[PDB]
RNA sequence: ACGAGAACGCAGCACCAGCUGUCCAACCUGAAGAAGA
C-alpha cells in the first residue's frame, strides 16, 4: 500500500535473545517501540498510541526486498495434500522467505523451491569483535552478531493509510537507527513511502486464507475463533525495557508469546496492544496487532 | 518505551645479528735529432 522501503548504509543488529547473534529483518512490535521512543523524545506518546491503538497506523513487520523483489516469509500453509508427486514441504524448508507476487505459484506449487534460495541473497552476517578496555584490570572482550545488506538490498514494511505523524517519528527514526548497538555504530537506514499499485492488489483481494504478516497476539475473547483450521507458529517476545525513566534500574518485560509473521489462519482476528511492563513508571507495549495478505486456498 | 543499556580488540615488542665490492693483469709495441753538393 505505503511500503516503507529501508535502504541500510550501515550493518545492523537484531538480537533474538544475544548479542552475538543478529537476524535478518526485525518484527512490528521492534518498530513500534522504536517509533514510541522516538514519540517520547518529541513528545507526543500518546497520540502515537491513540493512532496505533485506532489502527490509524498499522503496519506489518520488516521483510526483505531484492533488487524491485518484495519478499514474505514462507506461509505455513495447510496445502502439501497434493500426496502423489513432487516435494511438498520436503525443499520447502530452507526456502524461508517466498516473493509475495510468486505467492500464487507457491500455492498450487511450481516454484523452484532450489531456485528461490539462490535467488534470495540479501547481504551476510558478521561477527564483530570488541573489548572494554580498563586501564588497569584485564581487557574483557565481547562480540556483537551484525547483518549486512547489500547494494540493491533492504527491508520494507507494509504500512496502510499512511500519517503524517508517521512520518515524522520515521523522519526522526532515520537519526536515532533501528536494532541492537544503534548508538554504536549499526542502526542507519534512509527510508521512502512509495506507494505501490501492484502489493494493493494483493491486499485489496478476499481469499479463505488469512496469512499473518506481523506478530501478532488475537484478544482473549477471539483466540478460541482465531485457533481454527488456523497452521500457526507460536513465538516469545520480550527483553529488557529500554527506557530511562522506568525502575531506576535494568528490568525484563514480561514474555509475551504471540503468533509468528508467517501463520496462516482462516478466522481474522485483530490483536492488541499489550501492556508487557506494569510496575514501572511509564507503560511498556508490545504490538501484536495483526497484518493479514488473504489468499485462495 | 527497539533482547535492549553501558563497553577502544586494547596493552609491552628495534626487521634485527654475522659478512672487505673483493681476486688475477707492465700503458705497452716499431722509430738514427737527421740529412743537398
Amino acid at each position: 500500500m505505503k511500503i516503507i522501503k529501508l535502504y541500510f548504509e550501515s550493518p545492523v543488529h537484531f538480537g533474538e535473545k544475544r548479542l552475538s547473534e543478529s537476524k535478518i529483518t526485525f518484527s512490528a512490535d521492534t518498530l513500534f517501540s522504536a517509533l514510541m521512543i522516538e514519540a517520547v523524545g518529541l513528545g507526543k506518546e500518546d497520540e502515537f498510541y491513540q493512532l496505533a491503538s485506532n489502527n490509524l497506523v498499522k503496519f506489518s513487520d520488516a521483510f526483505p526486498f531484492i533488487d524491485q523483489y518484495y519478499y514474505i516469509p514462507k506461509p505455513m500453509f495447510n496445502l502439501k495434500l497434493e500426496k502423489e508427486d513432487e516435494n511438498p514441504s520436503k525443499a520447502f524448508k530452507k526456502l524461508l522467505y517466498v516473493p509475495i507476487d510468486s505467492l500464487e505459484d507457491y500455492l498450487s506449487g511450481g516454484l523452484d523451491a532450489y531456485f528461490e534460495r539462490e535467488s534470495f541473497n540479501l547481504g551476510k552476517l558478521a561477527l564483530s569483535e570488541k573489548v572494554q578496555q580498563h586501564d588497569f584490570k584485564d581487557s574483557e572482550p565481547y562480540n556483537v552478531g551484525t547483518f549486512t545488506f547489500k547494494e540493491n538490498t533492504g527491508l520494507y514494511v507494509l504500512i496502510e493509510q499512511t500519517h503524517p505523524l508517521l512520518e515524522e517519528l520515521l523522519e526522526n527514526l532515520q537519526y536515532s537507527g533501528i536494532g541492537g548497538k544503534r548508538n554504536s555504530g549499526y542502526g542507519k537506514f534512509k527510508f521512502e513511502i512509495l506507494e505501490d499499485s501492484d502489493i494493493e492488489d494483493l491486499f485489496s483481494a478476499k481469499g479463505n486464507r488469512k496469512i499473518l504478516l506481523s506478530g501478532a497476539l488475537p484478544k482473549d475473547a477471539e483466540l478460541e475463533q482465531a485457533l481454527k483450521n488456523a497452521s500457526y507458529l507460536l513465538e516469545r517476545r520480550g527483553g529488557f525495557v529500554q527506557s530511562d525513566t522506568y525502575a531506576t534500574n535494568l528490568v525484563k518485560k514480561q514474555d509475551l508469546y504471540v503468533f509468528k509473521s508467517g501463520s496462516t489462519f482462516e478466522n481474522s482476528f485483530d490483536g492488541d496492544i499489550y501492556q508487557v511492563g506494569k510496575k514501572g513508571n511509564h507503560p511498556v507495549y508490545k504490538y501484536a496487532k495483526s497484518f493479514f495478505l488473504e489468499v485462495s486456498v
